[PDB]
C-alpha cells in the first residue's frame, strides 16, 4: 500500500500512524530526543502490559493504565508513573487510535530515537480497555528472583526473556526508589541503549548513592548510579546469570533479542492474528556511539563471576580516575 506521499506501508491502515509519529516526536519526546519521556514511555509498555495473567486476570496491553488511571496509577507498585499517563492522555484523545496501541505506539518510536536502539515491531487494532488490572501483577525491585521470574513466568516470560527484557534499563533512571535524589540511572549511558546495564551491574558494589539504602535498593559500583536489588540478583542467580553475562559486549543480541521479547509483551492480552503489521512505521534508530569498557578505575577483578559456564569478557576500562556517573538532565 501507499501513503498520500508514495511512502510505501505493507497495510494502508498504518498510514494513519505518520502524524501521531510526528505529533509525539515534537510535543512529547522533545524533538525525537531520547530523554526523560522516552523512558517513561518505555517503563509504561511494562507497567500497561504485565497486567496480565492466566488465572489471576488483567487484560494485558490493553491501555488500562491509563483508561483507569485512578486505580491503576494508585498501586503501590506503579509509583510514579501517574506523570507519563497523564502526559499520554492528550494524545490518545486527539489521534484515532486505542490507549493500548498508544501505549506500545510511542514506546517503540521512543527507542527508535535511542542511539544503539532497535525497532520494536507494532501491530496495530488494540480494542479500548475493558477492566482495570487487578493489583500485585507488576514485579517490585525489592521482590526475590524467584518471586520475580514467577510473576514474569505467569506472564508468559522465561527467565532469559526477563534479562533480555531488561535491556529497558540501559536507557532508565528512577524518580522513586530514592525520593531524594531523582534521576539517578541504572547505568553510566541512559541515553545510549547499550551493554553498560549488564557490564555494571555485575561491578562488585561499592557505594550507596545517596543518604540511604532505600527499599529495593542494592550497593552501586558508581556514584551518581543507582542499583536495583532486583537487578543485582538477577545478574547473579543461576537462573539468569549466563544470559545476562552474555549481553555484554553484544550489541547485536541486546537489540535483536529485546525486540523481539518487546514485541511479545505488547502483545499480552492480544491476538496478533486479528492486528494488523505496522512495524515498517518506527523510525531506524541512530547508530550505537561509545564502546563496551569498564568504567574508569575499574579492572576486570571487579567483576563477580556469576556465570560458571564462561568467564566474564575481557574489557578494557576507561582511562583516568574513577568518575561519578551525573544524574539525567
Ligand atoms: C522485571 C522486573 C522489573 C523491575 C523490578 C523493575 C523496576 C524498576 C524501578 C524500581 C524503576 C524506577 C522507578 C522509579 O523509582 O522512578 C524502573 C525504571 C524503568 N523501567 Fe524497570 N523494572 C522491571 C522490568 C522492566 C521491564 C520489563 C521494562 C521494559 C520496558 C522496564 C523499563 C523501565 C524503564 C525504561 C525505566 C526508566 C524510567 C525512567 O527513566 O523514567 N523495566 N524499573
Ligand atoms: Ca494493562
Ligand atoms: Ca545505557
Amino acid at each position: 500500500a501507499t501513503c498520500d506521499d508514495g511512502r510505501t506501508t505493507a497495510n494502508a491502515a498504518c498510514c494513519i500512524l505518520f502524524p501521531i509519529l510526528d505529533d509525539i516526536q515534537e510535543n512529547l519526546f522533545d524533538g525525537a530526543q531520547c530523554g526523560e519521556k522516552v523512558r517513561e514511555s518505555l517503563r509504561l509498555t511494562f507497567h500497561d502490559a504485565i497486567g496480565f495473567s492466566p488465572t489471576l486476570g488483567g487484560g494485558g496491553a490493553d491501555g488500562s493504565i491509563i483508561a483507569f488511571d485512578t486505580i491503576e496509577t494508585n498501586f503501590p507498585a506503579n509509583a510514579g508513573i501517574d506523570e507519563i499517563v497523564s502526559a499520554q492522555k492528550p494524545f490518545v484523545a486527539k489521534h484515532n487510535i486505542s490507549a493500548g496501541d498508544f501505549i506500545q505506539f510511542a514506546g517503540a518510536v521512543g527507542v527508535s530515537n535511542c542511539p544503539g536502539g532497535v525497532r520494536i515491531p507494532f501491530f496495530l487494532g488494540r480494542p479500548d480497555a475493558v477492566a482495570a488490572s487487578p493489583d500485585h501483577l507488576v514485579p517490585e525491585p525489592f521482590d526475590s528472583v524467584d518471586s520475580i521470574l514467577a510473576r514474569m513466568g505467569d506472564a508468559g516470560f522465561s527467565p532469559a526473556e526477563v534479562v533480555w527484557l531488561l535491556a529497558s534499563h540501559s536507557i532508565a533512571a528512577a524518580d522513586k526508589v530514592d525520593p531524594s535524589i531523582p534521576g539517578m540511572p541504572f547505568d553510566s549511558t541512559p541515553g545510549v541503549f547499550d551493554s553498560q546495564f549488564f557490564i555494571e551491574t555485575l561491578l562488585k558494589g561499592r557505594l550507596f548513592p545517596g543518604t540511604a539504602a532505600n527499599k529495593g535498593e542494592a550497593q552501586s559500583p558508581l556514584q551518581g548510579e543507582i542499583r536495583l536489588q532486583s537487578d543485582h540478583l538477577l545478574a547473579r542467580d543461576p537462573q539468569t546469570a549466563c544470559e545476562w553475562q552474555s549481553m555484554v559486549n553484544n550489541q547485536p543480541k541486546i537489540q535483536n533479542r529485546f525486540a523481539a521479547t518487546m514485541s511479545k509483551m505488547a502483545l499480552l492480552g492480544q491476538d496478533k492474528t486479528k492486528l494488523i503489521d505496522c512495524s515498517d512505521v518506527i523510525p531506524t534508530p541512530p547508530a550505537l556511539v561509545g564502546a563496551a569498557h569498564l568504567p574508569a578505575g575499574f579492572s576486570l577483578s571487579d567483576v563477580e563471576q556469576a556465570c560458571a559456564a564462561t568467564p566474564f569478557p575481557a574489557l578494557t576500562a576507561d582511562p583516568g580516575p574513577v568518575t561519578s556517573v551525573p544524574p539525567v538532565p
